């Protein structure tokens, strides 16, 4: 209902061990950005398009979850871009267009099942983003302003 959702934010570090350890880096936005999501953007896994600073637009998956740590029930958001970056981009602006919903959050009983799930979400996102209604969002002026 609030898709496609467009937002931009500084890329910031997270806590615990980064998902770089899984070969699947996940970029965070400051709390200010996540707080401005409409409530109807429920938790779960979404897919869409992203660029960093003035770079090209690439396919991405976003995880929207509950934060265990802040007062009230604050959400969290983290984006994995399906593009190999030559270096990190902390502090740069990540521009995102969230275009579709993949699945609700799920509980997994091992890292094996978690990693397999994430890889499957990525492969499914790549397929869904080829649909003409989603492929066109790559060309949105939203992304053209950043170049
Ligand atoms: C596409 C995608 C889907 C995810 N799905 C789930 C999920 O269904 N359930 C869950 O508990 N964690 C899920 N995660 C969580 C990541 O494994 C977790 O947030 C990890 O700690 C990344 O944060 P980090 O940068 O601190 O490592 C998902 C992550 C991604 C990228
Ligand atoms: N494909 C990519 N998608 C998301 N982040 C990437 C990607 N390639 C490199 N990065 C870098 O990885 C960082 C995320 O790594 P991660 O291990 O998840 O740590 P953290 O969540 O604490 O920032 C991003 O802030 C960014 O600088
Ligand atoms: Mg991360």
């Amino acid at each position: 209902r609030h898709l496609p959702y467009f937002c931009r934010g500084q890329v910031v570090r997270g806590f615990g061990r980064g998902s770089k350890q899984l070969g699947i880096p996940t970029a965070n936005f400051p709390e200010q950005v996540v707080d401005n999501l409409p409530a109807d953007i429920s938790t779960g896994i979404y897919y869409g398009w992203a660029s960093v600073g003035s770079g090209d637009v690439h396919k991405m998956v976003v995880s929207i979850g509950w934060n265990p740590y802040y007062k009230n029930t604050k959400k969290s958001m983290e984006t994995h871009i399906m593009h190999t970056f030559k270096e990190d981009f902390y502090g740069e602006i990540l521009n995102v267009a969230i275009v579709g919903y993949l699945r609700p959050e799920k509980n997994f009983d091992s890292l094996e099942s978690l990693i397999s799930a994430i890889q499957g979400d990525i492969e499914e996102a790549k397929k869904r983003l080829e649909l003409p209604e989603y492929l066109k969002i790559k060309e949105d002026n939203f992304f053209q302003v950043s170049k």
